[PDB]
């Protein structure tokens, strides 16, 4: 069982920036070279949102102080990849700044901020596809209501 965040930027560049919104996608060190957000194995008695921003900052070089959690969000991925059972709970982050600095572990080889629809493509995975998805879509609504 594992927890991550999908991390985001928001683009505010009006004429410039075809993507209002940029999706954080880690490349896998090994097998088949995966793109997904930062995520880790929970620990016990750590709390599952504690787990994506532990993970977050292991996998991604983001500290907290760097993000925010966008409360309203949550989505639990459950899929059997390699013939062994999988379960993931993804929150929304935003990034504080534009040009926050992502350190990679060893775990992973490269990142791309990706618009959502080249991130569903990289992504490739039909659930992680969905979840990009479904988060952008709350994000929407979400700037719809407060605007
Ligand atoms: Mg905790």
């Amino acid at each position: 069982r594992a927890c991550g965040l999908i991390i985001f930027r928001r683009c505010l560049i009006p004429k410039v920036d075809n993507n209002a919104i940029e999706f954080l996608l880690l490349q896998a060190s090994d097998g088949i070279h995966h793109w997904t957000p930062p995520k880790g194995h929970v620990e016990p008695g750590e709390d599952d949102l504690e787990t994506a921003l532990r993970a977050t900052q292991e996998e991604a070089g983001i500290e907290a102080g760097q993000l925010t959690i966008i409360e309203g969000f949550k989505r639990e991925l459950n899929y059997v990849a390699r013939n062994k059972p999988k379960t993931v709970i993804y929150w929304l982050a935003e990034v504080k700044d534009y040009d926050v600095e992502i350190r990679l572990s060893h775990e992973h080889q490269a990142y791309r901020w990706l618009g959502l629809e080249e991130a569903c493509q990289l992504a490739q995975f039909k659930e992680m596809k969905a979840a990009l998805q479904e988060g952008h879509q709350f994000l929407c609504s979400i700037e719809a209501l407060e605007h």
